[PDB]
């Protein structure tokens, strides 16, 4: 009944690449907001 079942070290690739993509649309954004302060 797939007993004892590791998830390995692919799915922990796919469990950081969720870390990165966010840290980077976490970084996007804060380069927008000076971008509209220099508009401003």
């Amino acid at each position: 009944k797939k007993n004892s079942y590791s998830y390995g070290w692919s799915f922990y690739f796919g469990a950081l690449s969720f870390i990165i993509a966010e840290m980077v649309g976490v970084l996007a954004v804060h380069m927008f907001i000076d971008r509209h302060k220099q508009l401003t």
